């Protein structure tokens, strides 16, 4: 996929569809096994097609602004604990183009409390889109095991949609992850 | 893996371990997209290793009975709902050894409520195990979308524990899924 600047990507034509998704993240003082530092809790879903992906979706032509549209796709996605807070233009990060359907797919990554991550996991199976385009929500192995290979590395062997793989390499880095 | 026979399996000494994990699975006549038919709601996790695997853990040294262990580590896995069920030796399945370690994997399947199934998903945040064994819970998709790719597929293309994939396969086609 291209990637865009975000100007750029505003002044595509009306025949362009705009979807937008979000790495929710919350830091985790907690230790697996007692010794090894989980850092922070990230979400992401498995999708109705198999693949991991991020929370969002498409903007339509009654939402105001992008992230009025993120936030509108989030709530329905994961629920009534995703209306504790917003993602807003200061938290965008990307926007890229694929090939083939005139799409350009636009990234965010938001901060919460790890209460407030908790609260959306909790509450996910009430959310309009579980059990049809939501089939679960998962956290991300941030570490690496003794082997390895156990975590991160086989974590990233699943199945991911579109630039989705991309997107959280990206905001790993960007976390001082990948050191 | 080599498939044994649960006597054979019982009569191994001492030094061996049990591990049992259970498909959870409920009749589901809800529609993707109002057209595509759900079947069921089965669960797997995602683990804290980035596999997909099925809940459960090891038979201790107090356990009486296999399936007393089963539904001892069911209920630390997944929280307080899943002591609305036990799972009983006529859900058994399969025993199977791989290679290395000291282990023999029972697995069974139960067939739940979909009230049951939302139940626990919808407790499983609360449970000991959440976000540090258990990444979260995720449904299978049991259906292949139009480009003959997407849905069961392409889930099965996802990196998976030990046998896990084919105690999957072999339930589905137990169930009559892959006609
Ligand atoms: O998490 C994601 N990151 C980036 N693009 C995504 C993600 N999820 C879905 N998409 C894209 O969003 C559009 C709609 O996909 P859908 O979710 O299958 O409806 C497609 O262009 C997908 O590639
Ligand atoms: O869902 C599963 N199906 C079959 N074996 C499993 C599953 N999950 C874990 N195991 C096995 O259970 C033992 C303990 O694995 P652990 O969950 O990593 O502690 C190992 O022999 C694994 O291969
Ligand atoms: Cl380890
Ligand atoms: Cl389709
Ligand atoms: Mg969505
Ligand atoms: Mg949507
Ligand atoms: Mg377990
Ligand atoms: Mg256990």
């Amino acid at each position: 996929a291209r990637r865009l600047e975000l100007g750029e990507a505003l002044a595509l034509g009306s025949g362009w569809r705009h979807v937008c998704h979000a790495l929710l993240y919350a830091p985790d003082p907690g230790m697996l096994f007692g010794r090894i530092p989980l850092r922070y809790a990230i979400l992401m879903q498995m999708r109705f097609d198999g693949r991991l992906g991020f929370p969002g979706g498409f903007v339509d032509t009654q939402d105001r602004s992008l992230e009025d549209g993120l936030n509108r796709e989030l709530r329905e996605e994961l629920g009534e604990a995703a209306a504790a807070f917003r993602v807003e233009r200061t938290d965008y990060r990307s926007s890229h183009v694929g090939s083939g359907p005139r799409v350009v797919a636009h990234f965010y990554a938001k901060r919460l409390t790890l209460e407030e991550l908790l609260a959306v996991e909790a509450g996910a199976t009430r959310a309009k889109d579980h059990g049809l385009e939501v089939l679960g929500l998962v956290r991300v192995p941030l570490y690496t095991l003794r082997d390895g290979v156990g975590g991160l590395p086989t974590f990233l062997e699943n199945s991911f949609i579109g630039s989705a793989r991309e997107q959280l390499l990206e905001a790993l880095q960007d976390l001082g992850l990948l050191q």
